[PDB]
């Protein structure tokens, strides 16, 4: 933390946060979501970290330099070590690259590395090249240097992610799937493992070993998995819990801003809310079929009406809002309501559907309680506005996810949020061999658009590119965009240096502090 000369800290340093879920791993190379970075973030520390502002700044790199855009050359700091002691060294970032772009680790993220254009990544994935081979090297103990088959400007930004975060060869080696077990566990970031209770609590202690630890106030942080937003406000309301998890019910937001105007923040954040589609299952493979479905579904209804927070109708995947986008309405959006429900009605009937012999699928959707609400609402709209019917289904997080990724699914709602912000940190995830595409969508179309971003001079002509991928993303009716988010939660009183202007959240619990009341 950077503590205000003029604050009194109270006496006891600890914090309990809501985590929204039971994460999936603590292991860097196997996480996807929120839940799983926000913890991954207070463990372990990559080159680059984001300020208070969420700006890209100094982490185990205390500088970086590049030629050509295309040859990154991070100083590592001197005093950089592991929770055991040892020190952190360049050798560590080459092992954890090579394991994350190595295919028998199976990391959700393996395509980060073919986002930052590392060379040979390409065939490293696909089994052509082994791991060895990666772009990456270590020049002596603190000096790594990365070599890209392109020129990324935007490069150092995706190294704030926790997936190029590094990871202790010793342990993995040693322990294995155990490695990350409290026992076995060896950090770099400001705190260490203490206790980790499955659907329980994961405890987190200072770790002596950070090489900031003199400005870490908190000692102990509590990170809890409560899915239920109603469960979370309540044991908060009632003092249990600090800093909520950032998804807020329906049902007692109204009360809540005004009933305690000061502990709601309220702030603008980097992600869309979507019900993703799988585009190789049948009927869901034919265009009219989920051009019919994203134009029946009435955004201001769930939005301004059901919802009701301050989130902004989407249109697009990637947020308007993003650093270097300039997007395009679509005509369809410019609409009132009922054309969008007849030209919709039209597309189903001309795909074979009718009423008195309907399409009928499910609907899945991540235990939440506002999931749930949403989800009713918004089978209820597409039944009044197209005749459809869907069966409601619910999973927990982690098979959620996994189930997105198997494509047993047939339309899922979904929630993504940038890495780092520059509109491919959402049109990448869309490339027809990402790791991250869990739309299951193949457009070669798609991607050229993609690989051309990186051989144009200049940001201008790079912008249009984008504007056309999302165009074309549209077209073909990928997903069902239905709102950006807004990024809300309780923060209590004393909790100290949550500014809120990150518009990634992108959190450390070394940057807090607990003041005296």
């Amino acid at each position: 933390a950077d503590v205000p000369a003029g604050v009194q800290l109270a006496d006891k340093q600890t914090l309990v946060r809501n985590n929204g879920s039971e994460v999936q791993s603590l292991d860097p190379h196997k996480i996807e979501g929120v839940p799983e970075s926000n913890v991954s973030r207070d463990l372990f520390e990559g080159l680059l970290i984001s300020d208070v502002e969420g700006h890209p700044s100094p982490g185990v790199a205390e500088k970086w330099e590049n030629k050509d855009f295309k040859v990154w050359t991070f100083h590592l700091r001197e005093n950089a070590k592991w929770s055991d002691g040892t020190p952190v060294t360049a050798h560590d970032f080459v092992y954890s690259w090579q394991r994350l772009a190595d295919p028998n680790t199976a990391s959700p993220y393996a395509s980060y590395l073919q986002y930052g254009h590392i060379a040979n990544i390409d065939d490293i994935i696909a089994g052509k090249k082994p791991a060895t081979d990666l772009g990456v090297k270590a020049l002596d103990d603190h000096t790594f240097e990365v070599t890209l088959s392109e020129p990324v400007p935007y490069f150092y930004k995706l190294l704030v992610h926790p997936s190029v975060s590094p990871v202790p060869k010793s342990a993995v080696e040693k322990f294995g799937d155990k490695w990350t077990q409290p026992a076995n566990i060896v950090t770099n970031g400001a705190y260490k493992l203490k206790n980790w209770v499955v659907n329980e609590r994961i405890v987190l202690e200072r770790n002596p070993q950070y090489w900031d630890n003199a400005k870490t106030v908190i000692n102990q942080v509590t990170y809890l998995p409560i899915s239920s937003e109603v469960t979370d406000v309540n044991r908060y309301r009632s003092g249990e819990i600090d800093m909520t998890y950032n998804n807020m019910p329906i049902e007692l937001f109204q009360k809540l801003k005004k009933e305690i105007p000061n502990e709601v923040r309220v702030d603008p954040y980097l992600c869309t809310y979507y019900y993703e589609i799988n585009n190789q299952k049948a009927p869901f493979n034919d265009v009219r079929v989920r051009t019919a479905l994203k134009l029946a579904l009435d955004r201001d209804i769930i939005v301004n009406k059901v919802k009701n927070q301050g989130d902004l109708p989407a249109y697009s995947y990637t947020p308007p809002y993003t650093d270097g986008a300039k997007l395009v309405e679509p005509e369809w959006f410019k609409w009132s309501q009922q054309k969008r429900n007849e030209e919709a009605k039209k597309l189903l009937a001309e795909a074979g559907f009718t009423a008195d012999k309907p399409l009928t699928f499910d609907l899945l959707y991540n235990t939440s309680d506002l999931h749930k609400k949403l989800a009713i609402a918004v089978a209820s709209i597409w039944k009044k506005n197209l005749g459809v019917n869907v069966n409601l289904e619910n999973q927990e997080w982690k098979t959620f996810l996994d189930t997105r990724h198997q494509g047993t699914f047939d339309v899922a709602r979904a929630g993504w949020c940038a890495d780092y912000n520059e509109p491919t940190s959402f049109l990448n995830t869309m490339l027809s061999d990402s790791s991250n595409n869990t739309a299951h969508y193949k457009s070669p179309a798609f991607d050229k658009l993609i690989a051309d971003t990186l051989k144009v001079a200049d940001d201008t002509q790079r912008s249009e590119l984008y504007a056309k991928a999302e165009q074309q993303l549209d077209k073909d009716s990928a997903i069902v965009p239905v709102y950006y988010y807004v990024n809300a939660r309780l923060v209590k009183p004393w909790v100290g240096g949550y500014t809120g202007k990150d518009p990634l959240d992108n959190i450390y619990v070394k940057n807090l502090y607990i003041i005296k009341h």
